[PDB]
């Protein structure tokens, strides 16, 4: 699962990721968080 602290982050992931660009990068690049989890942790709960 991708999950992200702020919304605004959230948007840029999307933009990244429909590109055709890695998990990993657009989680650095915009501020997701990737875990393996089905849930998003306190800290990133958008």
């Amino acid at each position: 699962k991708s999950c992200c602290p702020n919304t605004t982050g959230r948007n840029i992931y999307n933009a990244c990721r429909l590109t055709g660009a890695p998990r990993p990068t657009c989680a650095k690049l915009s501020g997701c968080k990737i875990i393996s989890g089905s849930t998003c942790p306190s800290d990133y709960p958008k």
